């Protein structure tokens, strides 16, 4: 279990709106990395997923032996441990167990989540190129593995209702899931078949961020028309790219009890990878900007239960225009107009301030994370702290041109020293060992 | 505990003399590294120590927050786990426990060893520059920490007899120690005070490798004179640099039961860092070539017990002229003549063949390891397989100029697939994160 | 252990009713304070708790680094020792052990109690403003730490039955607890949820001090109606503010054996901080006047055991109209009429005379303590000796306007010199170091 | 025993000459004071003595019940404990034992020192005004008390040779003593009788600080004449005021084994209170400037043993002109000319830098401490860091006019966080409780 210095400083809004204005990054601190490195120049470690809870943390990433492509074989590294203070005062992520799922099943795009006594991971079995998954009417196999600290492992192939013949594909969002009221929630996304109830109920819906108007040159009618078309991809089997949540009751005999809950396309953009968070009793969702709007998308999720079962989710967006991401073509970090896009990178963000503490939801929100500071290339990894319209603190890592990819940010507080630390797990391109080196950068978020 | 595929292929001579001639390296294999990386550009991880036994493995290295110098503060990372096969057939070092000794005590030059149920580590507390330790008549504090898999930790300050007022300094050799007949043996080295019994008993002794004559231009009388002088250092407080073994009985209340057993300077060169091995029931010793002879030094150690206690050690050298190490001045990889030197690098070697299987000890010995292939710079790390006079297989890592330091090699066999794997733990200079990246390179030693 | 001069003069009624009339305060005596001071102008030491028993004494207070607010971080100082005579004849509290609980857990409102061989402390973990605790349906975490004189420390998170879903919050009363018949009893208070059994069983109950009639202008029917409403707070989450006792069996593995015993709201006023005392074999309770009646509230508690376990408590009030406390608005020291109030200060009192020694319980009771002599400000600390209707001896400390807060009084006798000494631990506002300086004032209670 | 974070950062020179130039004070940190407060307005706590060693610390001060005068009765408070880190990272002085010597013996001007397993304290019994001690030919009684952590106390009346009929008086210097090579050394001072060997051997000797010439307007011949006369006091019985060291072998049956070693008046100024320090293996001495030179006086002491017994001491002054002290008349902080003076205050200083690390002893020395920043009044306590000619960092405490007296400074390092902390024990005039409040101010000495 985590040290007493951290058990009460996890999953919360650490700063008040007033304090949020005086936050700055501190120097990076050196700690023994708990994320394994590749041992060959061509080895590939990618797609991390991290979850920190009151008692412990869970971590996982995918491993490919040669290069970063391979839809036949890959292994998945899983790790778990706790946080304890060092003599210097800052955190040390103590790994207490390790697992390497290597058995022939090609588990991909996995999302992990902390659960009482262990970790619950959700993956889908890949057997062909991503694009082919969208064209095939049958969805890939879905699995959820529960790994207890007592070394018991239980993997189950799940068949949640409303998936077969509705979704051509279904993928975990790779971002961490969360344990909520006895259920494990995971972010999901995929392609929905034309003519299905979901497709019809989603017909004509669209979402346009609150700050797009002042930045977009098109008129309201044109924006609306383009926005509506952005949820359909001809490149990905003519499916409706959908975002949602997978709710699974914590059980060791899961079969069809998990529930697929799609977001209304009136509150969310085109489906993409994502992450779920817990700030106090409120659930939040991060949605990768893989569509036309290149800015960080965070939403407060309201979950509705009907007979002890999650029955519907509602999302409220924290309106911002900060922290863009590299994109291709007319969907670069500079784009501001609705239309169909299918490019971007995963770069979640953590809310250092409560969006509900302001009379108007998210009128003044502060968040931290990393982002690739460029218009179209996955280059220049840069850790930052930002508000709705500006970056108020940032430090680029390495020299310009430094390649990088995904970034997962998580913050917690030392209730002893009373400081906030954030860990920025970034996929860095390495020249020595492996294609990428996933680094758990850690530094303090100083108030002043 | 280790998988059934490895429990019977540890600490042995894997190949016959005939097979030794047809061994070659295989490609490096990608596995999740079990050695932690630094998370800052200036962080420094150095001086590893690794031990693999029938049941499990122990690992440790030193960590310095800024740069690789600091005689005031450092932490020590300890890790332990087992070996299990992956779906690809090769090993995965599964970490089952991690520890970060961060508490203000500057434990340095630590040597770790596997013990029933845990790891036993031996370190000395550094509080001043190395050179000052040799001038001060008092030796540094010596500690041995036992860490059980059940998380119980017992650290003890030891005061073995014959140390105070005899050794100006005493250091573990950093190379792994070994559990032997109820005792944990660690390699040690340090400086002995002039006038002490040890000094007198060692007076006029010297050792000259069997193959030095044919390579050295000086005559026998000159060699002998210079060899004798090589055990005394004016730069290091005018002490007799001595090599030896520290024998500690496995107990949780150690105080003065450990025994300091110095090697006869008639069988060993000037004291240096070292490692102890176990091949079947025989103990072997690796001695860093920090003196005039730049070639790999391995010895078969004969330990004598008197009343259940180690009372004397004898060393028999495996005569070779292969695998030189970078040195400074007239002590470069090209030197072959006796004289006083105090330069080199740690680069142990593993014996793939039994030196006693030949009518004349070590007449035909094969070993594997890594070495910095250059005359004076710690550059060009190169893994190899060699015999007494030649390198018969080798592959350099990275491009020329690639900086590196120490190298610890360990081999074991998959009694299932029947192949031998060797892990080459090398300190690599990194340009991205940290000063060094200690990498556990792994590859097969193919017969054919 | 305490000196022979005190072991037989602890926890008793020291004077007869006749003697009680001729008691006066003596000059303050100078002794080395055993309560630590802050070392910065803004440091804050507050909320003390003291316990003196036949063998030794326990002391503790909360420490906040900057200012006296902070619901994220605080440390708790614990101290223990004995009493010995000085050459001048008066007591010296000899500290024999000190402890500083600094680890990130925000232990607040702690109550300490003497136990055989050590101290037992009861605290709750604060993670948000007090008011929020009343609104949240879940109660804060509750912990009891046992600290033995032999330096062994055992802390346990307790979950006594009848707390979850009944009490929105639960707090120790900060006043000392007592070791009674193998159990440690602590005063508690908090808010009870509407609709719970406790709430229903307490419905329509109220208590009105015996001397309120002659001082209150409202009629009996109006008083009754207002009194009933005084146990409910709309400001504190619409809960029923309840007073009670927490009974814990002396064990090192406490989990859910402690018992929450609430007082009947027919014998006690609205819940508030409190203290438990031991006079011979009788248990007494002090209840802070945080409601409409501003006078010192002391009760003789009758505890009922059912199968070796405390099953019910009954309280009998010692009727007085002396020693008022500063309050806000219509609840100042001058108020005498029932109604809802939520203001006051902690100011316990010690009984120098047995209330049961009179034909009518407490008809003539004498007590000593300190009180802030003003109507609404926490100002003018004043030590005194009083009876049911009048103050018969008093001495203010410092000049008028001197700020102060809580006051804990404890008396004991020198069976050698045969004099009674009382220690008045008062929180004094300081201008030099820290916000407050908790002072252990000591003086004699002279007979004559 | 002290925490591992401090055991290796005690009694040393913490910074290099280069670093010494970039040192600044940090904010004061709040920790529970381990120095007891008075409990009456007139109570008087004065004359502290503190000693920190590798294993633990010792503390003591004198207590007078009414006012700060009284040559008949006083008690002496003794305390001992260790240092441990808090959750905030800074030190907490954990008191593990307390003692109050109250028995009728008026022990004054005590100096305490750490010894293996306890504390050794040296005091003299006062029975008349200080001045009378100088006129009486007989010296006061001298006692040394040893207090073990195991509660055993052994007090002995000592009669070291060469005291009777040589010294009219003898006093410990109140500054801490030190345990050195099996002996406890204490600073001493007193008046020597005219005609004695000591007096004759000291005849015509004098010392003039190296930097006095450039600041003094008198010529060399006048300075010399006045300097010589400064060691004789007509006000103090016409004695030669002498400084020295008392060496006592650690024994429980001391009688006349302690040795009085006077400093040569050619290397030291007129005798005054003092303190002894240990920096590595070197002993240092601080001499109160109670004579004409108002600047901090520190000396490196060379002790000579003859047959295992201290036989002679030699002092080498660290030449400075910084940190003056308040004085009376023509001996104020502004004075620079030799002559007879008998005024000043105790204000030791700690060397943050090694005076021997420079080609010319003390050519560039840095020290920290506190000083009363005024010319003649004991007012304006001010903590500082200074070099030979200037104060390079300082912060006054409280508002101007704030009365204060003695100041004892001690620094140590957190070998974990690698920061240096210094404790400034200052006698502060208080308006609330007691005449003085001795405060253990603590703050960091930051490098940068
Ligand atoms: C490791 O912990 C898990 C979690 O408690 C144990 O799981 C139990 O498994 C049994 C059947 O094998 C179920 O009937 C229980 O309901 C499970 N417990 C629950 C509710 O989580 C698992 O058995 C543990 N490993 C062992 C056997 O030691
Ligand atoms: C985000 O932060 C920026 C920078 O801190 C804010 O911009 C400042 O706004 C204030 C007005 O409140 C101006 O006085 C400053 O001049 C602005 N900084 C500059 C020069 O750009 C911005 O208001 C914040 N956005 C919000 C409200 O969330
Ligand atoms: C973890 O394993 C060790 C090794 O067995 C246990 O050590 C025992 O400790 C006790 C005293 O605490 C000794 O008297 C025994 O001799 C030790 N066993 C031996 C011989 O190794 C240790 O107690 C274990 N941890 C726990 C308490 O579970
Ligand atoms: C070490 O290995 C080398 C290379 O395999 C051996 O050299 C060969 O020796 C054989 C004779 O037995 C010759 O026929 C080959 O021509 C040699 N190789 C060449 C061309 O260098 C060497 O003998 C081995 N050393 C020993 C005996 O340990
Ligand atoms: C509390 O003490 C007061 C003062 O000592 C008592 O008042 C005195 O009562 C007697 C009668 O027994 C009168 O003769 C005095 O004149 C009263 N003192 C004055 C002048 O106020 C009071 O009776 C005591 N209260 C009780 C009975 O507990
Ligand atoms: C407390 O510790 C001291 C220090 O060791 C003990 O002192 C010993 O006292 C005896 C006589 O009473 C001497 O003969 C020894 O030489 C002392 N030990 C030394 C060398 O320091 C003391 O006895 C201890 N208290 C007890 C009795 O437990
Ligand atoms: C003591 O410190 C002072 C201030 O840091 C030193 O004075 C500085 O000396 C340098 C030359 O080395 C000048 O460039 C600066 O201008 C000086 N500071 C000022 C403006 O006063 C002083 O030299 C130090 N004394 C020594 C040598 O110990
Ligand atoms: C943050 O810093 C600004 C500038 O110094 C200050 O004015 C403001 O009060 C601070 N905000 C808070 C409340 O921390
Ligand atoms: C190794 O290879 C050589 C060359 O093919 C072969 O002649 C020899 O028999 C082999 N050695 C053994 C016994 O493995
Ligand atoms: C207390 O003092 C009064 C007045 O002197 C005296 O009459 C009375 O007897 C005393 N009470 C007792 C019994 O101590
Ligand atoms: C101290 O600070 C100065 C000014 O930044 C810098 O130039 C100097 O190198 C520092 N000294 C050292 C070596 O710490
Ligand atoms: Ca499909
Ligand atoms: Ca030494
Ligand atoms: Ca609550
Ligand atoms: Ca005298």
């Amino acid at each position: 279990i985590n040290d007493n210095r951290y058990i009460n400083g996890i999953n919360q809004f650490y700063f008040s709106i007033a304090e949020g204005r005086n936050l700055t990054l501190g120097p990076l601190l050196n700690m023994p990395s708990f994320i394994p490195t590749a041992t060959t120049p061509e080895g590939c470690t990618r797609i991390p997923s991290f979850s920190l809870t009151k008692t412990h943390w869970c971590y996982t990433h995918n491993v490919i032996l040669n290069g970063c492509q391979d839809h036949v074989s890959s292994n998945q590294f899983v790790s778990m441990g706790i946080i304890e203070p060092t003599s210097a005062g800052f955190p040390f992520f103590r790994t207490l167990k390790t697992l390497y799922l290597s058995d022939g099943v090609n588990r991909k795009s996995c999302s992990i989540s902390t659960v009482p006594g262990g970790c619950m991971m959700y993956c889908f079995v890949s057997t062909q190129p991503e694009r082919d998954d969208y064209f095939s009417a049958a969805p890939p196999e879905q699995r959820i593995i529960i790994m207890y600290y007592n070394d018991t492992i239980v993997e189950r192939i799940i068949n949640p209702p409303g998936v077969l013949d509705v979704w051509a594909t279904l993928n975990p969002g790779t971002g961490s899931g969360v344990y909520y009221l006895g259920w494990v929630l995971f972010p999901i996304y995929g392609g929905v078949i034309k003519g299905t109830s979901l497709w019809n109920n989603q017909a004509n819906k669209y979402f346009i961020p609150q700050m797009v108007a002042a930045l977009c040159s098109q008129n309201q009618a044109t924006q609306v028309q383009n926005a509506k078309s952005s949820y359909y991809s001809s490149w990905f089997g003519n499916r409706m790219i959908q975002s949602g949540i997978l709710a699974c009751p914590l059980r060791q005999d899961l079969t069809n009890e998990c529930l697929v809950l799609p977001f209304s396309n009136d509150q969310v953009l085109m489906g993409a990878e994502g992450r779920l968070y817990m700030y106090g009793d409120s659930v939040y969702y991060y949605q990768r900007s893989n569509s036309w709007w290149p800015m960080t998308m965070l939403y407060k999720v309201t979950i509705t239960f009907t007979n002890g079962q999650p029955s519907a989710i509602s999302a409220q967006n924290v309106p911002t225009q900060q922290v863009p991401r590299p994109g291709t073509g007319d969907c670069s970090a500079t784009n501001r107009c609705p239309g169909f896009c299918l490019t971007g990178v995963y770069a979640d963000a953590w809310l250092l301030t409560n969006p509900s503490s302001t009379s108007t939801f998210g009128s003044e929100a502060t968040f931290t994370g990393s982002y690739l500071n460029t218009a179209t290339q996955r280059i220049n990894p840069t850790m930052y702290i930002a508000n709705n319209t500006q970056i108020i603190s940032s430090q680029q890592f390495g020299s310009s041109g430094q390649e990088a990819a995904y970034g997962h940010t998580t913050c917690f507080r030392d209730t002893g020293s009373v400081m906030v630390y954030c860990i920025y797990i970034i996929e860095l391109s390495s020249s020595l060992l492996g294609q990428f080196q996933i680094v758990p950068f850690i530094r303090q978020v100083t108030l002043s």
